């Protein structure tokens, strides 16, 4: 695979808004995120659509593609980071400068709607991109949870590329829709004990592929959707969905023969899942959809819309040990 | 193509609930629909999940598939009609009896989420199915709008298969979210003049394919998504979506090279479209996504979630005359 240069303290991070104009609509949280990374020693370059609104988006399709491309053209930038997701990153894909991405590999990081770009860029270039922090939701998060997010971010991207990396398990997590865009918290978020579950036995090692499942529907079937192959580990997460939507998305994967191919599934913790009173969790729905197909599942990986968030390279080998209840990166993912 | 026998007044219509359990949650409207069709002279067979609830759905995946299949097996039923949509019809697709459908073709009709079944059945069998009335939303509608819906339903399904059929244009329409499951009305729905627009010139003739666009994402990429071919007319409609979602769905089509294949696009009227304050309509968003591609568009066809609703066969040739502002079925669609 194509590998970007590793991150280092003091590096320059460029940020872009490929969908929702949250540098305006969540400006307080944006400013907190900016200050957080600056105090860590990072220099920041603001994408050209920062501070702009086109109602539901930051700008036209072409303007958003231009914003991203301009960061790729900047030789000082080591990391290109999403400000926030939304709905509309998939629009940009025909207009990204893939040749420039190949010529100037950088750490591309974000999540949620930005999946369209992360997966699309991988499909076109083979570049290992990252499911991880977006500036506003991730680094604008109030303490204590932001520190755990940052610890993973800095560890994954700066560590020496020798031997496997085994993920730490966040001690506590939350998904509460409070403390979004103000100077002070209303009150502390509920801190849940980590209820991540490993369904299965032994160890499964394979290339990880996926991201935000709902977002994948926007690139599905196209040349920008990476081919899922036999032995892959499927990584999927969703946010604030009804159980109805979750069944729909799981069945989509089934119809596409994904469950005939994958060796394991990682479900990211689902932010504020709406069970419609059924008290069912996504894993139970997946089990029905699977129709007896035995696939080991890591249910509740902390790489999703919940806080804190871990950083995950996409398109490289992971090993999930279902007996020892851990997950590791086993393939080099930065130069 | 595989063709069902035409409907006749006095025939037996079977109904099924492949997703939302609206025979329970919208019981008043359900009874209105039942009574409406019975008064027309039709006999009705209730699917086995009528009156059942599994929270967000009518029953398990397998039970919903069985409900549908049992209607196919009933020799007295000439028309199989959806009660309502939802989210979860795509789950049924591995379990439908396609061979039984081929052996005894029937009129299969519905819309919205039921698109998964209409498209899936066509993909597997070549049966010409119908984008049209579902029992609860369509026939539980109060007069006068229900009468116009019925006129199209009965005209399309009973007419002699000789010569082209040219659609009537409903004089007035509504998408107002009132008089749903209430027993007695306070006022009729606000009525709007038909603002259907023909963007383009000349005549375009091609096989119509599509349905509810959001629903198509649940079957996309699979063997149940019918292949869109050079010359097809793409028919798409959506309901109650944000402009953000509409851009995402249009761009999905673009990424899939759909706009390189289609000879025309039919946009169904979008029920309660949320423009996010932009005052933009779906056609304007489509125009941006198309990036200069000169595809003629019929914007605002009355075959969608708005009232009244026309009945449209899927998988047969239509002719859109953009100069004379009309749309016709030009290929035999019933035996
Ligand atoms: N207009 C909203 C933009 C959504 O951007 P996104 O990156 N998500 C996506 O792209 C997928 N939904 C795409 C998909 O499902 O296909 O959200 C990131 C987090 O921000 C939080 N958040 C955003 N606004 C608020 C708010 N007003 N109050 C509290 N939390 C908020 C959310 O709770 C999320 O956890
Ligand atoms: N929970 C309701 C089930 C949705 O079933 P569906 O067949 N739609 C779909 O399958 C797509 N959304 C799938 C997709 O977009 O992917 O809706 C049909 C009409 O019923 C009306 N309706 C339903 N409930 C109400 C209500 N409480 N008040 C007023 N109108 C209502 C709606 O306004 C629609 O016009």
């Amino acid at each position: 695979p194509l590998l970007a240069a590793p991150l280092a303290v003091g590096d320059t991070i460029g940020f872009f808004s490929s969908s929702a104009p949250a540098t305006v609509t969540a400006k307080n949280r944006f400013f907190r995120g900016v200050e957080f990374l600056q105090r860590k020693g990072f220099k920041l370059v603001s994408g050209k659509l920062t501070g702009k609104t086109d109602f539901y988006r930051s700008g036209t399709i072409k303007e958003r593609a231009q914003e991203f491309n301009e960061l790729v053209y900047n030789p000082d930038i080591t990391c290109i980071m999403s400000t926030i997701g939304g709905d509309n990153s998939n629009s940009l894909l025909p207009f990204l400068d893939y040749d420039a991405i190949i010529a100037n590999p950088k750490i591309i990081i974000g999540y949620a709607d930005t999946t369209a770009l992360l997966a699309g860029i991988y499909a076109k270039t083979g570049l290992i991109t990252f499911y991880g922090p977006a500036l506003i939701p991730s680094f604008g998060e109030h303490p204590p949870l932001v520190d755990i997010t940052y610890e993973s971010f800095i560890k994954i991207l700066t560590r020496k590329q020798s031997g496997i990396y085994t993920y730490t398990l966040p001690e506590k997590w939350s998904d509460e829709s409070i403390n979004w865009n103000e100077n002070k918290i209303l009150r502390p978020k509920k801190l849940y004990k980590n209820n991540c579950a490993f369904y299965g036995s032994g160890k499964v090692e394979g290339r990880v592929i996926g991201g935000n499942l709902n977002t994948l529907t926007g690139i599905w079937g196209s040349e920008w959707m990476p081919e899922i192959r036999n032995g892959d580990i499927l990584f999927i997460e969703d946010s604030r969905k009804s159980i109805a939507t979750v069944e729909r998305l799981f069945s989509m994967l089934k119809l596409n023969r994904v469950f005939d191919k994958v060796s394991a599934i990682i479900l990211g913790k689902h932010e504020l899942f709406d069970c419609a009173g059924s008290k069912r969790r996504p894993y139970e729905v997946l089990t029905e959809v699977l129709d007896g197909k035995q696939i080991p599942v890591l249910d509740g990986f902390d790489c999703s819309h919940t806080h804190p968030m871990l950083t995950l390279p996409l398109g490289v080998k992971l090993a999930i040990d279902f007996d020892n209840k851990n997950i590791s990166i086993t393939e080099q993912y930065l130069s």
